[PDB]
């Protein structure tokens, strides 16, 4: 009889101390909320990344009796068990907020057991393992070294119930085991995507013709069968199966053959300002930095008003189709036409921030920004001169024939010498006849073959004066150390007016989510995990008021989706300053729903769905009755 | 040979066919300009902290007229900021300051550059 | 009594016969101004030294990216002038911050000053409430507090207008227009108007405090005024902002 109240929690994943993908950021940002609950009853388990862990971990001495509480001794003796059997591992705390306890297993000092385990796996579950697949190899290693540890802990401990949460198939190996070996631990499996899902979408329909795909064939078809088997196994073994979004919970049911018990959306450690309107002041400051870049980029061709200019951006890994760079650019070309037809006076500058092979900034980019800087300095000099002449007049009035309190003639303030140098500054900003502002800020390694650049050229967005939409490709991550747009990413977002992320395969929209928390409106899609999460929370029309524009990519045809994207953009362009300000306030208030202080409750429902499925009895006794166990939502 | 600690920077200002300034020349100047700007920000913060100390002495447990510990004046965010501008100034290991500020039309046959390359300055 | 960490600086802005600002008032602001200017010069010098270190690292024996010892940044001439600046701000032994910014024509007979003396708020370190009588209308052109009245109001946290006779509260209303909470009485036109316009005990949530001076004896009134102020002093910046 174990306590369903005071229990333990173990969370396992490949990214437990090495930044590989989005999962690292999820586990890290969740730390504070879960360490606040479990204190020392919580542990993270992952493979020891020998090359990096030393910068990430606070390596501690697990040997001391003072390195554990009394009721936590079991773990200390289970770690000793592994130590007798020759297993190397690192104990300590992540060097992040919340300082969660971490257990990193050196897979090297276990690799010998490979051939034995591999075979055992192939015969107990039916999971092949080609030698060359180092990933599945290290997966099996980890999987066994984990089940090993867990099994011993369940053995050494008799008070606490034990919850074992696993993230992604790379850490799902230990799940089929626990089920077989009948270990006494409740297990949860979360998948942040699906193997079949990615690969099917890696070519060119899916969200429609997928209910009827043959899972086992496509697996082999892609050469992913063994990997797929671990995902399915893990998915079936665990007490509670979950995904990160509803849209992924759909593909998981049809491609892993098991309707998930619920959703565990990704939250953020949202840092809030003492003054709610502060994010608004930040927007204004950050935008002036963008303004400064823009003047440099459009030098000699600066014919629009920045006070009447909107900044759109898309950002993420360079996945032309999957992130919808193609929709984004095609939509902007159509937006441009609409704005010119309708006689709009507004200007849209669009940024594409996706890392591509480049030889750094162009000379033109650096040159332009320098020449603007030179003009600023010359203006500053001229004005301190003007100031001294205004001051003299003022303190001298009404003597010496001064009849007016203030100068009335520009000639009194602006002298010949001042005019000469200002004019030389203006001359330096002039660009060759017929030359236009570039559509890219860097020298590309392979310009002719770049997808973004080809698309921009195809739709002919060349930053002509008559173009109401301007295009800027910045093929590199944003960094405040950069010479021309010296902003970190979060600073740049704050300064913009609208994010546009027309994704196709996106189990969770990290980007739109970040963007919302910055108090910036964004366009996402219903096939994006963030989008699907948002349209279940607010009615798709009401959503727009909150700065959430959801494009339909599941049910509309592609040209329909594009026109809808254009519609949204145009609707946003027509807003006034006051409406933009109010909208941002609204989207910023939304941000609280993206915080772990709320999202973290789902991780709670999942752990209790497993504690009620694991020991339905001690839960009928601890609650007084038995409640519905078909959902995470049914139990609450 | 004379153990002199002086340095001579020699400038050759003679027009030759070129494709304008190198990216390196422009980038370096911008990188230094950015360090300068950040330093201005930090010293503004420092001034605030020196002023506060100066105006409230000797109350609230201030035993000295001035701060004595750099840590009272220089915060960790100030340091992260400065260390980043320093990192941006770092050259690829083994790389030396160039002997020319421009991209040359016919670099390989330039009399002056070939002379510099021959005497190995 | 509650050992609060807060400090209230209280301003009385009512015109009285005066012979203008005290030399002390002008002298003190000039001396604070001189300290700021001197600090600017020092930070400029500190700047160049941080910059040199940063641009030079890691050559010429610099083992750290940044200076670690203050002595590298702050030199003797810098210290000397900063201390001269500090000395000029020192006031005579046992001298306290004045309760008035002007030279009164008739200081001994003044009702406001006599009251402050009677209650004994002389701006001592142990006093959690400070007192400043500025017996002149505010104006952006005056040498010590260069703010027009509206600017001054916006900068404050709380208007306190405990009126006995006041057909209409221009002041608390003007105060309200600028998002500054205030304290009024139910015998002022503004107070009586707001008493009716807003649900009884909601006014405080909107920053309108109404003291009952109609159906309470003066002592009860005062203690309610104090209740209000003490309640406001308890607020967080967040609460004050909302
Ligand atoms: O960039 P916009 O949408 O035009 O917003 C501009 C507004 O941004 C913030 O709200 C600032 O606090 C306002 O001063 C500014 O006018």
């Amino acid at each position: 009889s174990r306590d369903l109240q005071n229990h333990l929690l173990f969370e396992t994943a490949t990214e437990v101390a090495n930044r590989v993908g989005g999962i690292y950021s999820v586990l890290k940002s969740k730390a504070p909320i879960t360490v606040a609950q479990y204190k020392d009853h919580y542990h993270l388990i992952g493979p020891l990344n020998k090359a990096t862990y030393q910068n990430e971990v606070d390596i501690l001495d697990w040997k001391k009796p003072e390195a554990f509480s009394d009721e936590m001794r079991p773990v200390q003796h289970a770690l000793q068990t592994m130590e007798s059997r020759g297993v190397h591992f690192v104990y300590g705390r992540w060097l992040i907020e919340g300082a969660p306890k971490v257990i990193l297993f050196d897979l090297d000092s276990v690799r010998g057991y490979s051939n034995e385990w591999k075979g055992d796996l192939w015969s107990l579950v039916g999971i092949p393992s080609p030698e060359n697949d180092f990933e599945t190899n290290d997966a099996i290693l980890l999987g066994y070294t984990v089940a090993w540890f867990l099994g011993e802990v369940a053995h050494l401990d008799s008070q606490h119930a034990i919850v074992a949460h696993f993230h992604e198939w790379l850490a799902g190996v230990a799940l089929p085991l626990c089920r077989k070996r009948r270990i006494d631990v409740v297990t949860i499996f979360t998948t942040h995507a699906t193997l079949l899902g990615r690969y099917l979408c890696a070519s060119g329909d899916f969200y429609n013709c997928l209910e009827s795909v043959d899972v086992d064939h496509e697996a082999g078809r892609f050469g992913i069968y063994h990997r797929y088997c671990i995902e399915r196994a893990a998915a079936h073994s665990a007490d509670v199966f979950t995904t990160v979004s509803q849209i992924t919970a759909f593909e998981a049911e049809h491609l892993l053959k098991r309707k998930p018990d619920g959703i565990l959306p990704n939250g953020l450690n949202v840092i809030k300002f003492q003054a709610f309107h502060e994010f608004q002041n930040l927007h204004a400051l950050k935008k002036e930095k963008i303004n400064d870049f823009v003047r440099g980029h459009f030098h000699g061709c600066f014919d629009f008003d920045l006070d009447n200019t909107l900044y759109f951006f898309i950002a993420g890994r360079y996945e032309y189709k999957n992130k919808g760079a193609d929709m984004f650019i095609e939509a902007l070309a159509r937006l441009n036409y609409r704005l010119k037809v309708s006689g709009s006076k507004k200007t849209v500058v669009a940024f594409i921030v996706m890392p591509a092979k480049n030889n750094s900034f162009t000379v033109e980019a650096l040159k332009g920004q320098a020449e603007v800087r030179a003009l600023e300095n010359t203006v500053h000099e001229v004005t301190t001169s003007i100031g001294k002449r205004i001051f003299d007049h003022a303190i001298r009035y009404p003597h010496n024939g001064l009849t007016t309190e203030l100068p009335t003639d520009l000639g009194e303030l602006l002298k010949s010498s001042d005019k000469v140098m200002l004019k030389r500054r203006i001359l330096a900003l002039r660009r060759p006849e017929g030359q236009l502002p570039p559509i890219v800020t860097h020298n590309m390694v392979d310009d002719a073959n770049d997808l973004i650049l080809n698309k921009i050229r195809q739709v002919q967005l060349f930053n002509s004066p008559s173009d109401r939409v301007k295009m800027i490709f910045h093929p590199e991550f944003l960094n405040a150390n950069n010479p021309i747009l010296g902003l970190d990413y979060d600073e740049f977002v704050r300064g913009c007016h609208l994010g546009v992320f027309p994704s196709y395969y996106e189990p969770w929209g990290y980007t739109p989510a970040e963007c919302t928390v910055m108090g910036v409106p964004s366009i996402t899609t219903n096939v994006s995990g963030f989008g699907s999460y948002m349209e279940d929370l607010i009615e798709t029309n009401q959503a727009k008021d909150y700065g959430i524009y959801i494009v339909d990519r599941r049910f509309k045809a592609p040209d329909e989706s594009v026109e809808q994207l254009v519609d949204y953009m145009e609707e946003f362009v027509k807003k006034t300053r006051r409406q933009r300000i109010n909208q941002r306030n609204a989207t910023e208030a939304l941000s609280d729903l993206l915080d772990w202080k709320r999202m973290g409750l789902e991780y709670v429902k999942a752990r209790q769905l497993a504690l009620r499925r694991g020991y339905p009895d001690q839960f009928r006794e601890l609650v007084g009755e038995e409640l519905n166990d078909s959902n995470m939502d049914a139990l609450a």
